């Protein structure tokens, strides 16, 4: 590792992505979760596995990433999954990676396009699965808040 370093450029490993956001995807991949971490400046399949008490175990304050979680809210008609792009962004890290890796989040999309909304976490208490549960459950209302100034 220790491969960082500040630029205005980024990329993503769309083949190593698309098959990590799959594995959650399909029906039973023996996994549920997935994070996508960067490997210098370039976003690649972090950590994965089906219990998610491994992936609250990498997001940290030292540490930024998305998490592709996948969640069972279909129950009324089909069985189908919304998913979620949980956005971790450490509460210690420099204002900056929190001012990027968000807009990173393009990238990551690009594969993450059936899921619901990527969920932008910043606190452990938050990434506890029950609450972004609740959050699926209703899957309503949108930022859409934003200023050209």
């Amino acid at each position: 590792g220790s491969e960082g370093a500040a630029t205005m450029a980024t990329k993503i490993d769309k083949e190593a992505c698309r098959a990590a956001y799959n594995l959650v995807r399909d029906d039973g991949s023996a996994v549920i979760w997935v994070t996508f971490r960067y490997d210098g400046a370039t976003i690649v399949p972090g950590d994965q596995g089906a219990d998610y008490q491994h992936f609250i175990q990498q997001c940290t304050d030292d540490v930024r990433l998305f998490a592709f979680v996948r969640f069972t809210t279909g129950d009324a008609m089909s069985k189908r999954s919304k998913f979620a792009l949980i956005t971790w962004i450490g509460e210690d890290v420099s204002g900056l990676q929190r001012a990027k890796t968000g807009t990173d989040k393009t990238l990551v999309k690009e594969v993450v396009q059936n899921f619901a909304k990527e969920f932008v976490i910043s606190d452990r208490k938050e990434l506890e699965e029950d609450f972004i549960r609740s959050e699926l459950k209703k899957a309503g209302g949108a930022n859409y808040d934003a200023q050209s100034e």
